[PDB]
């Protein structure tokens, strides 16, 4: 058990997880411009990146594909100096690069750190039984979500699990899928609120989702330690916070009694990708459990805002309504699965010691999201919309094993997937001012027979912008409004959809021979010019946001996250696949 | 582990002592370090005021001023009043309302808030465990004094901060818990890994007489197993959390690289003393005391052990071994040191380069084993740690005081045995060696003989020895030690670590226990001092150049410090007891 906890780092896995770290270093960021790879006058692809010093050499071959991506193949990298090759290791990679990557003296060391735990989780995934493509979709929803091993595909140090340890990660990171049962709290309604969503009242929700035997049992615990529980709220929190920072950082809430320890639930829970929200496997019907973690992102604190809880849901029913009133979205089938109540907590002692920006105020909250599958109809499946880009052993995408299970020409495939998840973007754009972050985590597909149905959009709260400062919005809404610069609203679609996304299922479906990469970028056209016809009502935004304008900015995510702490890092422009 | 019994030190009760305690003594030493200056409230005998930032809000409380700028707090007095009403005795409410009186900077409260939460955990389940006497300590045992201690260190105001414990690993690891602990062992490559010996230290067999030929063996078959050398490793232990929570995953490099691979747990079983880092070990106490590496959190900051001063540690003390040995006043006064006799360092290389020299990760992997203070004992002798003098029963007894009464001498005499054991030879290192220690209570060990103290032993040598003069010709590895230090400042090594925090207290103490009056303790003192310089005119220039009997001296606060001969906060003087 010593040992059994370590056995995933082992030499083999090791070399293998760092040779593809490496792949994608080089491919991110030279995409970023941080380097440019000289080619050298070898094959008409073989190229060269140097270090600061000029001595260690980087050599690989890669396949320049659109929006500047670089597929670099993994088997062909070579770190040579002085006439002798050097074992591929990432942590020398970054040291001989501080300078130019821009890693300064501060970051660096913790930058190694989040590059030996994400190094660390592929040699843990590496140890998994072989699956494929179609071996993840035969095992279903939570197989694609503890399957994924990629994570987001621009982040070099993407899958840190800093602050847990070895044990703690073995239990809770999402891709080993251990149940996980969550601790649940009673939070004195002094320090606590709880904001229910349309149609949710306390009383019931915590019966329907606990158990009137278990609402009962804990009711009773609270009777015997001498406290009335009309006094209390129900909060359940993550293990990992209550035994490391719940029960000491803040134990003059516990020994107060404004927090009690009601025991462990009976349901068993899976963690998503996101780590902190959790999926019930006992009971799938019931509601997703997002609880605050104060695991670390580059040496600071994560967490869960207790301030903006007292609006989530509010926020959910005013999107749900929205596409609900809608025909252009409800035609698509777009729908979110709402977060329909929210639960915070106030230590008040840290909140006059701090600023709205401490992790001390994110410590405890806990929000309740709907369940996607309850949806579902007959044959009809679910999947994180990350799984398109997931490559097999075989080689084989997710994608690429739907398009093939569907019977349908690649286009046709490509057509229904953009028409489910692509034009509600478009719409929300040019109609509503409205933005998302839509990657491939946030994101899931109703499949059937192979083929996307619908697209439902998760964590919307968080993340959503309507970008008009005077836009008129219900009142505990109007804090996502924002005043984004004309020449950047549209980055919304461009940076996120298209550069974030697209690029890589499209540089994946071509490398794949199954869609070359101008088919796949005229669909996207195709679908684009679809919902344009449709409303000539919007031609002046058509128009005032091009979609076919013949360059874009080029804003590069790694170059966020080295600078450290709209502040993007643009530089320069990209050439639009969309021109023609 | 039950999640409900692991938090039930956490009482209403209980945090309500552990307040009152810690409020009386931020009251007391703070008034000491002149952060605020209490006034006299009620015009009334000795009852004081400190009010809040704003004047709102009253402390009020009655004390007993004793020598040396000494406020004797009465816990049972404090008071918290505004508008007519008194409020709870909070010392986080205390730490914020005076948030600008003590300097409490915006960056450092919210930590400083977590400190003193984990000090107050600690009082509470100091609290739950069952009340010892003086006696009762004594006839427990060098071990039951350790971990009976309560106070800590008697100036720091946040000082038994355990932060990076989680409440399980608090209850595991934390010396006032007692609860035993088997080490964790590590083979380390020799390309990486010093092991450096003291004086007939030899690796081989140093290494069988600590783990048995049994475990060397099976040890070395673990290695054999993975196709690697043992004649490529070393040994090192290192602290379970440290493994668990750093080690796997910070050094996850060194692990899957086989720099680093986990052997197993040490059959013997240790005790944690009061550094936490340092074990005791329990089945054989006879065997040696085992430091290690943890990087737990002081104010925001990861504690360590730094690998680098590894090579220098066990040469520092055999000097020190030495002198001690090679002097006759010395010698006369029994005093020892129990050395540190081998050490061993790892340099992480990628760390290191990506690192200075003060950088955390150089100070993750390290240990050194010390001499036990047990097998030297003769008949009838015991151990105690120091910091025991100042140890106060639940009935007012401190052990000081029980020792004293149990000797059948005079306060007096009891008090001159234990200088003459104590501070003679800090007074001879200082004057004929211009030599300063860290003697605080918890670095030095006391042998007792029918309550009569025998003889001194230091601990802790080459992390706080330091020798004043940097021309003095001393061995290579020695020279390290050698600092420039103001004349004005080169005494508060005796005035500043002796008398205003250890003797202070004692003298206080003692004369609060209607054991022995101030003035005989300091005329006791003065005495002593007379006795030592008399018999050796040689040394009479100094004696007049570093005078002990100034009528003042520098006050140095050790708390200013903690909310920031180097940049100590001087501020103001001290009456010199000695002024007779």
């Amino acid at each position: 058990s010593l040992t059994d906890a370590v056995a995933h780092l082992s030499p083999e896995r090791w070399e293998e997880a760092n040779r593809l770290l490496v792949r994608k270093a080089l491919a991110e960021f030279a995409h970023e411009r941080l380097f440019t790879p000289e080619p050298a006058d070898g094959q008409d692809g073989r190229y060269v990146v140097r270090s600061d010093d000029g001595l260690t050499s980087y050599r690989f071959t890669a396949v320049r594909r659109a929006l500047d991506h670089w597929q670099v193949d993994a088997g062909s990298i070579t770190r040579t100096r002085d006439g002798a090759e050097l074992p591929l290791a990432a942590l020398d990679f970054f040291i001989e690069l501080r300078h130019t990557l821009g890693l300064s003296d501060e970051i660096l060391p913790v930058y190694l750190e989040e590059i030996s735990s994400t190094l660390s989780g592929t040699c843990y995934k590496l140890t998994k039984p072989q699956v494929t493509a179609a071996g993840l979709l035969e095992g279903g929803f939570q197989a694609l979500e503890s399957g994924m091993t990629e994570g987001h595909p621009c982040f070099v140090a993407n899958n840190g699990r800093l602050g847990f340890g070895v044990d703690e990660y073995l239990a809770y990171a999402p891709e080993t899928a251990h149940p996980v049962r969550l601790v649940w709290l009673a939070a004195h309604r002094s320090r606590a609120a709880f904001t229910a969503g349309a149609g949710i009242d306390y009383a019931s929700f915590v019966r329907q989702e606990l158990g009137e035997e278990t609402v009962e049992r804990f009711d009773g615990v609270l009777r015997g330690r001498g406290l009335d529980p009309a006094d209390y709220l129900l909060i359940p929190v993550h293990p990992w916070q209550w035994w490391n920072k719940l029960s000491v950082t803040f134990a003059a809430e516990v020994a107060r009694q404004n927090l009690v320890c009601l025991g462990e639930s009976d349901d068993e829970y899976l963690a998503q990708q996101s780590i902190r929200t959790f999926f019930n496997a006992t009971h799938p019907e019931k509601h997703y459990v997002k609880t605050a973690l104060s695991v670390l992102n580059m040496g600071f604190m994560r967490g869960l805002s207790a301030a903006y809880m007292e609006a989530t849901p509010a926020i959910n029913d005013w999107l749900d309504r929205l596409i609900d009133n809608d025909p252009v979205l409800k035609s698509t089938g777009l729908s979110i699965i709402r977060e329909r109540a929210a639960v915070g907590y106030r230590h008040l002692e840290y909140e006059a010691a701090t600023d709205r920006y401490s992790p001390y105020r994110k410590m405890l909250a806990a929000l309740w999201r709907e369940s996607p599958v309850p949806a579902l109809r007959d044959g009809e499946s679910l999947t994180t919309m990350a799984a398109l880009v997931h490559v097999d052993h075989e080689g084989r995408s997710v994608a690429g094993e739907l398009i093939a299970r569907s019977g349908l020409a690649p286009t046709a495939w490509l057509r229904h997937y953009l028409r489910a998840y692509y034009t509600p973007l478009l719409h929300s754009f040019y109609a509503y001012d409205l933005a998302f972050m839509p990657h491939g985590e946030n994101t899931i597909l109703v499949l059937k027979d192979g083929v996307v149905q619908r697209a439902v959009y998760k964590d919307i709260a968080e993340e959503i912008v309507v970008m008009d400062p005077d836009a008129v919005l219900p009142p505990e809404v109007r804090r996502v409004r924002a005043e984004v610069p004309e020449d950047m609203k549209l980055l919304s679609i461009f940076t996120d959809v298209f550069d974030c996304f697209f690029r890589f299922l499209a540089a994946g479906l071509a490398t794949e021979e199954v869609l070359a990469e101008d088919d796949f970028w005229r669909t996207v056209a195709e679908v684009t010019r679809e919902y344009q016809e449709a409303h000539p009502e919007l031609d002046d935004r058509f128009r005032q946001y091009d979609l076919f304008a013949p360059e874009f900015a080029l804003s590069c995510l790694n170059r966020l996250q080295l600078r450290d702490n709209a502040a993007l890092q643009l530089v320069g422009t990209l050439r639009n696949p969309l021109a023609g």
